[PDB]
């Protein structure tokens, strides 16, 4: 993937760009340096404490000489100290608007130029150009692509150097006071680096597996929503149901392997990042005890490092942001580079007056450049008379419509020559000649802006008077006049649309403001009928009165009237002359002529979960823990540095700190069990929901009815991912939430505790403070999300001018309008311009007081602080205690509810899962209410019988249906396409109620029957049969749900549908997999199966919908025989679409809108000499 170098990129910026660009970049450095004196000055205040800490204890514990001689000098130090905190967050607040204003303020003023050049090389492109060339991607590039390199050359390159200036200050500081446990740091960050590195990608490694698990389950579920009509008819949803969930617990017992790894591979990283911090500290604590540090060399250089180690994680998705903005400029600075043989914008040119139009072509060879494997033109001569008209004729497409692109010079001919009064127009400039040309195109374009203007399109400084006469003169006045607003009224895409007659008079009109001596016109009278046409070609006629005039002709009557007529055949001329002399000639033209938000709650999710109660028992207290704990390693930090502060012999402080050093692996061990128990116990109550909620919603899918599958918003592919993705995005927030929630529950819960007890007075400073903060990080995002609205409103204004340029390049281009067009891109970029340089005075001041209330409150905790210390009322680990517990907390509770709105896509996720299963179909296929008798007769009866399709409930297909089957009996339903023939097998299917009328079965209405067991003594042959992924044997068996048939009973089945003997040669017999998966069977094979099916069932009534529809003449006869075989002493309906096999039905019944026109048997239709008789003719 190429991109531009990084001199060829900053090209539009300017020696002010240079200017804003270099002092950001140095306020850069200045902010990321800042840091590392903060630890540095953190350092020096704790030694200040220490050394008046072990002095006051360890000699004359509470005097006074004693007292005023450390006090004193802490309340001078602390002064000092104070005067450093505040001085660099005062030295921030101005360089932190700088870093950020003058990065944003230079990106913002090269794009601005970078727009207007991009489009300003796209109007210069070659019209060829735009052939091989996409342009529904290149109006893309224009929004896209520029706002991948305002990303890179924003503020993201101030956060770069911000970050770098951080890497290396950070280890300038670790390196030029310590230089020996900055060795220790970086010897033990390969294996921080290893650990979540090797466990990063073993746990994608299991996601692509869990991917594999499920399916296998989704593949059934889709084999089902597309058999959904061939489900139902059989009853076979219990079956599919329960194929469905036998699938669903391979992904809940690898969903138990997949929780159980993540937290072994979560916990065993977090194990090792306390082994290398606990060793980084028992390392320090044995230089200090050594006497080599103290204990405030040893607390500067530990930070500064891990700072310094955290700013590359912190720069590489700046790093990208850069290279993608390069990868993003390599084709927009390929286009502006772009220098075309065709200048569109070049003043260049001669400029002939007087021009009397000679025409010439002369040997014209042209190939387009979109195929360039033929020619279009052979050597191509004419030559056109000042004033005289010429219509092209021949084929289609033969190189009629090549002539006029030529003339317009929007190609540039490979061989020959195309002159006007004897001058090459390949030696004039292109907007001149085209000013000279109108263009008349087959369909015209009009573009969104009012009537006046589109005519003024074509000379933009005409004046309403003038316009109102070529009004007149193109024959569109009148009907513009029949408007409201007429002039002003505004035409395409909005407003009125205008007819095609009416459309082309606006563009001759158009052509008439532009005056031309030419006129070139292709397929003008061919928009629409003549009543439309003949107005415009009297307005036609008008426009060429004394103008020399090419027209490609479609029309006969256009052509007979013309001075002279051209004859085309591959390129070449074979004839061209006077209407009376191409008669004559009898060639191509004569030819011719003769021829011629959501409603779930939270009590509605809970009550889902809530049949395993001890798994949340379990996690609600393994979240209380390790949420109680996180305060605890504040604990043993503020007990580590208490125990060189409060005053000890060096030789209980190694007893001390080791003791200490065990207590974060006694807490380690706790926490790693702990973050385990936690992730089992919610890891196996997000994959028992997850497979119990798509169990209830696949068995609530395959209770609905047939109507609801027809709707077009419920299509297959939008029903299986609602089955998958909002079943799997409850598990997000059930199980992963809530040991997060109760975690930060207890960490702001126990950590005020902790430090409360360990002080008042600082806590009250530190919980006011963290809420104004926590404020400060919300409003920036909703005034960064808002002034994004903002930008991107007024961006489309000037991507809408962009939009109706690019898609009708080819007209635009014809009217040399291409500088129209780009000054209403500059016109419409000047709003979005002026709120560029405000956004980055926006973006400067919200990272400014960010960081200066972070400065400034660290500040106003250790000058406070100190003065607790002072007093005797607080130590100085307590202050330590009470400032490393709360900012620990607090941090878990802010950066969550950033991560919390993932409750906003579940809950609309599980009202999706409400409403499909409390949803009660118009049809219960479940229910067990019907009358269900023992009688076999099958007496089927439809009597006058209304409907209408819920699709579509405006076209009528059923009127006044009436006909009765007798016992035994075939009837055939035949007429016209959309008549309801298969409708009525439909409605005995009952997989819709009739809007009136009544459809019954021996006597009985079929909606006071159980839908299964009026479905069960129905056989369902389709027309293009849904076969199962699955044995040749359990496909024939479904036909017969619920019941103990075997091999027996499918193989007479599959003798009486003649498929036996092909099946009992095949290989693994009746175990073979048909269906996608497996041995592809034949169209013939396909549907005997279908038959095979019916038969096992052993119904009384056959319904048979539009079967043999193949083209397979053979098979056909050899299914038509089983067919007959399967009918004898059965009661049947057969759509029937073959009229010779229609003979041996006993009624047919002929439909038209609805009604039975005429029906009897097959002789007496005949015989009646109607509709049937017609038919079978």
């Amino acid at each position: 993937k190429p991109a531009v170098s990084v001199l060829t990129m900053f090209r539009y910026a300017g020696w002010l760009d240079r200017l804003y660009m270099l002092v950001g970049t140095l306020a850069a450095i200045i902010h990321g340096v800042a840091l590392p004196l903060m630890m540095l000055i953190f350092g020096d205040m704790t030694d200040s404490f220490a050394s008046v800490g072990n002095v006051s204890k360890n000699s004359t514990n509470m005097s006074e000489a004693d007292k005023r001689a450390m006090f004193a000098k802490l309340e001078e130090e602390m002064t000092t100290y104070a005067y450093y905190y505040t001085g660099i967050g005062a030295g921030v607040l101005i360089v932190a608007y700088i870093q950020v204003s003058f990065w944003c303020l230079a990106a913002g003023r090269q794009i601005h130029k970078i727009r207007q050049k991009f489009f300003h090389a796209i109007m210069n492109q070659e019209i060829g150009w735009f052939d091989v060339h996409d342009v529904g991607e290149l109006n893309t590039r224009l929004t896209d692509d520029v706002s991948k390199i305002n990303e890179g050359i924003g503020d993201k390159i101030g956060m770069f150097f911000q970050a770098m200036a951080t890497f290396f200050g950070g280890f300038i500081i670790g390196f030029t006071r310590g230089w020996k446990l900055t060795l220790v740091i970086l010897a033990i960050s390969p294996v921080l680096g290893l650990s979540a590195g090797i466990w990063a990608k073993i746990l994608s490694s299991f996601t692509d597996k869990e991917l594999h698990a499920y399916a296998k389950a989704g593949a059934v579920a889709e084999e089902v929503l597309a058999a959904i009509r061939t489900v139902i008819a059989f009853g076979g949803q219990k079956k599919e149901l329960e194929r469905y969930n036998n699938n669903l617990e391979e992904a809940k017992r690898l969903g138990i392997k997949k929780a159980i790894t993540a937290n072994i591979s979560m916990g065993a990283a977090f194990l090792l990042i306390y082994a290398s911090y606990a060793l980084a500290f028992w390392y320090g604590t044995s230089l200090v005890i050594s006497k080599e540090y103290s204990i405030g060399q040893v607390l500067t250089v530990f930070f500064s490092v891990l700072i310094g180690a955290f700013s590359v994680g912190q720069a590489s998705p700046n790093i990208e942001a850069f290279a993608n903005a390069r990868g993003a400029a390599y084709e927009v600075f390929k286009i502006i580079d772009n220098k075309p043989s065709i200048d569109s914008f070049s003043k260049s040119g001669h400029k002939p007056d007087n021009i009397q139009g000679n025409l010439e072509f002369k040997n014209i060879h042209f190939s387009y450049p979109s195929r360039k494997e033929v020619q279009i033109l052979k050597g191509l001569n004419l030559k056109v008379k000042s004033g005289q008209t010429v219509a092209l004729v021949g084929n289609s497409g033969c190189g009629k419509s090549t002539t006029v692109q030529l003339m317009q010079r929007l190609y540039d001919p490979l061989d020959g020559m195309v002159s006007i009064d004897g001058q090459d127009i390949r030696t004039i400039n292109v907007r001149y000649l085209r000013e000279i040309i109108g263009v008349v195109s087959q369909e015209p374009v009009l573009f969104a802006t009012t009537i006046a203007e589109n005519i003024r399109y074509g000379r933009e400084d005409v004046t309403m008077d003038e316009i109102e006469k070529a009004v007149k003169e193109a024959n569109a006045y009148d009907f513009i006049m029949k408007l409201p607003h007429q002039f002003d009224t505004l035409v395409g895409e909005r407003g009125a649309q205008l007819s095609g007659g009416q459309k082309q008079r606006i563009a001759i009109a158009r052509a008439l403001v532009r005056n031309p001596k030419i006129l070139l016109l292709d397929e003008a009278t061919s928009a629409l009928d003549t009543e439309s046409e003949a107005v415009v070609q009297a307005a036609l006629d008008k426009a060429r009165e004394g103008r020399t005039t090419i027209v490609i002709a479609h029309r006969l009557s256009t052509v007979r009237n013309a001075d002279v007529i051209a004859g085309f055949d591959g390129g070449v001329i074979v004839e061209q002359g006077n209407h009376d002399e191409l008669m004559r000639e009898k060639g191509i033209y004569f030819k011719l002529v003769m021829t011629q938000v959501p409603p779930a709650s939270f009590w509605r999710i809970l009550k889902l979960n809530s049949t395993e109660w001890p798994y949340f028992v379990v996690g609600i207290f393994c979240a209380i823990i390790n949420g109680g704990l996180q305060p605890a390693f504040s604990v043993i930090f503020s007990k580590v540095v208490g125990v060189f502060t409060n005053g000890g012999p060096p030789e209980t402080q190694r007893q001390n700190s080791n003791l200490f050093s065990l207590l974060f692996l006694i807490l380690g061990i706790i926490s790693f069990i702990t973050f385990f128990l936690q992730g089992f116990t919610f890891g196996k109550a997000g994959e028992i929901l997850t497979k119990r909620l798509r169990y209830m919603v696949f068995k609530s899918m395959l209770r609905q009815d047939v109507s609801w599958f027809d709707d077009p918003k419920n299509t297959t592919g939008a029903l299986t991912t609602r089955l998958a993705n909002d079943a799997a995005q409850v598990k997000g927030a059930t199980g992963s939430r809530l040991a997060v929630i109760f975690q930060n529950i207890a960490n702001l819960g126990t950590g005020i505790i902790i430090s409360l007890i360990y002080g008042w007075q600082l806590t009250l400073l530190l919980l006011a403070i963290v809420p104004i903060i926590a404020i400060a990080g919300v409003v920036e995002m909703k005034m960064l999300s808002g002034q994004a609205l903002k930008d991107k409103k007024e961006l489309e204004g000037s991507g809408k001018i962009a939009t109706e340029a690019i898609e009708n390049f080819r007209t635009v281009v014809s009217l040399t309008r291409e500088q129209k067009f780009e000054t209403m891109y500059a016109q419409s970029l000047q709003i979005p311009y002026r709120n560029a340089m405000k956004k980055a005075h926006v973006f400067g001041i919200t990272f400014s007081f960010t960081q200066a209330m972070m400065y400034f409150s660290y500040a106003a905790c250790f000058r406070f602080g100190a003065y607790l210390v002072t007093q005797q009322l607080m130590t100085f680990e307590n202050v330590l205690l009470v400032f490393s517990a709360i900012v620990f907390g607090a941090m878990a509770v802010g950066q969550v509810s950033s991560f919390a709105p993932d409750y906003a896509k579940a809950t609309v996720s599980a009202s999706h899962i409400i409403r499909i299963i409390e949803k009660t179909p118009e049809i219960d296929s479940y229910s067990t209410q019907g009358l269900k008798p023992n009688m076999l007769e099958g007496n089927v009866q439809f009597s006058g019988v209304v409907f209408n399709y819920p699709t579509r409930p405006s076209i009528p297909v059923l009127q006044g249906l009436s006909l009765e089957v007798k016992k035994g009996q075939t009837l055939a339903l035949v007429g016209s396409s959309g008549c309801g023939k298969s409708t009525v097998v439909q409605l005995l299917e009952r997989f819709y109620d009739p809007m009136a009328g009544s459809v019954f079965l021996d006597g009985k209405e079929i909606k006071q029957l159980n839908v299964q067991w009026l479905r069960a003594q129905l056989g369902i042959v389709s027309q293009e049969p849904i076969l199962f992924d699955c044995s040749i044997a359990e496909n024939i068996a479904y036909g017969d749900n619920s019941r103990v048939v075997s091999y027996e009973e499918i193989v007479r089945a599959a003798k009486e549908a003649n498929i036996h003997q092909f099946i009992d040669s095949l290989p693994d017999k009746y175990n073979t997999r048909v269906g996608d998966k497996g041995t592809q069977l034949s169209g013939g094979q396909k549907q005997r199966i279908a038959i095979a099916r019916a038969l096992v069932r052993q119904p009384h009534i056959l319904l048979l919908d539009e079967a043999t529809s193949a083209l397979d003449t053979e098979s056909e006869k050899v299914v038509q025989e089983a067919l007959d075989k399967a009918r004898e002493g059965r009661t049947c309906i057969v759509i029937a679409h073959r009229l010779s096999t229609i003979q041996n039905a006993d009624l047919i019944v002929v439909i038209q809108n609805g009604k039975v026109k005429e029906h009897g048997t097959h002789q007496q239709l005949l015989a009646q000499k109607g509709i049937y008789f017609s038919m079978v003719s």
